[PDB]
């Protein structure tokens, strides 16, 4: 253990793209704890000398959800023995926080717009999606993309720019429409109708875009916290193997900062079709 | 410095439920040796340097060379 | 800084058997006095006949 030094370690140009996708979605913030709907649909008579039917809908809706970064342990391990010995790991733990910050971000859109994780649970872009089923099946067309942003314009309100999940827009690049003009082609940035799309690198997703405009997004504020004494265990050498996490200050420091998604029903997406 | 150095650092993602502050940060290095080496003249700069002591003109084409 | 014996189950999250918690949660008290006796007092109490 620490035999051989490196003295580099990997920073920026990776962490900003994340950042920037959860920044264009854009969604208005809230101090207080709880939220609160308005009162919509009443009815209304049409019949001639009669009062007729009259009732007026009330509605309600409260979102609350805590979010905290999960700390390193495989990692955090051996980067302990390295701390003591090089000055240039403490400097690398602040770089390490911005990389969590990007990831807590990346974890609250992917949870949404990709289902893989339960933050939001209830309040998910693709469970509304799947629910309301606006989906289109196998290959998305050039054609076939704008009858589906005219089909939800419709229906629903008009979203500005769809979600990339990187390996979609290259395929979209390589397709050419019908009218003498380049379809999906970026000079300088990318969009797919207007307004510039946002890439976002998800698991779960891998083909097919999801056009969405009106969304929440509501955040406590910045995570950071002093780490003292060590929890929860999962691999630990260094000298005897322990099962439980004990002794000394703690290997890594787990930041809290809570954030809260609401959905209001936007998203179409598009999947695969597979024989 | 001599040969190569370069040093890469992964960081691991924190779980939603708040339980368990969860660590381990993986570390790659990556070095290369040897180190190729440049080759030397010749008989055919040889023949040039007699000419390049006598004339003037091949003088300058040696320094050219 | 405190540490609990009893470790009781919180709301919030699984709950932890372990005794202790990094984490500040209990307060600690440090307080001492000690009485000298005269060896003379008056008292009175309520007997049944």
């Amino acid at each position: 253990k620490d035999g051989t030094l490196m003295n580099e370690f990997t920073t920026p140009i990776l962490q900003e793209v994340m950042e920037n996708s959860k920044i264009m979605q854009l969604g208005k913030y809230e101090p207080m704890e709880g939220t609160e709907k308005k009162f919509t649909f009443w009815a209304d008579k049409p019949g001639a000398y009669w009062v007729g039917e009259g009732q007026k809908i009330e509605t309600s809706k409260a979102t609350w959800v805590n979010a905290t970064m999960r700390a390193f342990k495989l990692g955090v391990i051996l980067p302990v023995t390295k701390e003591f010995l090089n000055y240039t790991y403490s400097q690398f733990f602040e770089e390490m926080k911005p990389m969590i910050a990007e990831a807590f971000y990346k974890k609250f859109d992917e949870a949404g717009i990709l289902n893989q994780g339960n933050n939001p649970f209830g309040k998910s872009i693709a469970q509304s999606i799947e629910k309301t089923n606006k989906v289109i099946k196998g290959d998305f067309t050039q054609d076939n993309i704008i009858d589906l942003e005219a089909l939800l314009e419709d229906d629903e309100l008009e979203a500005n720019a769809f979600i990339s999940k990187t390996q979609n827009r290259s395929l979209l690049r390589k397709i050419v429409d019908p009218e003498t003009k380049e379809r999906i082609y970026d000079r300088n940035s990318d969009s797919l109708d207007g307004l510039p799309v946002v890439n976002l690198k998800s698991s779960n997703l891998k083909r097919g875009e999801l056009i969405t405009g009106d969304f929440d997004k509501l955040i406590y504020g910045i995570p950071q916290l002093i780490e003292y004494k060590i929890d929860e265990t999962a691999q630990l050498s260094t000298v005897k193997n322990e099962d439980g996490t004990p002794v000394n200050l703690f290997e890594q420091d787990m930041v809290a900062l809570r954030a809260t998604m609401h959905v209001a029903l936007h998203i179409a997406d598009d999947k695969a079709f597979a024989k």
